[PDB]
RNA sequence: GUUUUCGGAACUGAGGCCAUGAUUAAGAGGGACGGCCGGGGGCAUUCGUAUUGCGCCGCUAGAGGUGAAAUUCUUGGACCGG
């Protein structure tokens, strides 16, 4: 069920970890990034908008993704981590670290980590007003 | 008798003489000149991601928002990846 690769060699795919403050996306796709293998989110595991971005939902999503990818023959993963970016926050949400550790403990081999978040040169106007959000 | 002379003026042309006649260059100010200097200004040109939208491809059931939610977009493929 996948490529024919010797025991010593590992098949590589990239994993996009979109860690917003509303939920977390774990999205494994090919090295080229065009064909996807498993994409499950934190909202697909917890039925409560509160916990959509919790570390627990990210852990469950990462475990599901790692299991499906192992069933599909990929043993090594390339991690690229993204925050919301744009004019909004640049710090990744709480689910990123939990998802990374979850897919590490799931037997997956770890490639090289990279931080790919949209960093505007000089963006448009941020959503909040001149006085900003007041809550 | 009488036009000169003298006196007075104005208009004057050659001379001699003046120790011939211009204070200083403001820790005032202009204006020059030289090498620079600077997100100063105007015109044109060029690049950078990001945002939004569109086309195609993949897998897709959620995605968004919040203190918690709802309004809102979603198998007439939303969100995510290229
Ligand atoms: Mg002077
Ligand atoms: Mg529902
Ligand atoms: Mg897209």
């Amino acid at each position: 069920l996948g490529p024919q690769v010797a025991e010593g060699e590992n098949v590589f795919g990239v994993c996009h970890i979109f860690a917003s403050f509303n939920d977390t996306f774990v999205h494994v796709t090919d090295l080229s990034g065009k064909e996807t293998i498993c994409r499950v989110t934190g909202g697909m595991k917890v039925k409560a908008d509160r916990d959509e971005s919790s570390p627990y939902a990210a852990m469950l999503a990462a475990q599901d993704v790692a299991q499906r990818c192992k069933e599909l023959g990929i043993t090594a993963l390339h991690i690229k981590l993204r925050a919301t970016g744009g004019n909004r926050t640049k710090t990744p949400g709480p689910g990123a670290q939990s998802a990374l550790r979850a897919l590490a403990r799931s037997g997956m081999k770890i490639g090289r980590i990279e931080d790919v978040t949209p960093i505007p040169s000089d963006s448009t106007r941020r959503k909040g007003g001149r006085r900003g959000r007041r809550l």
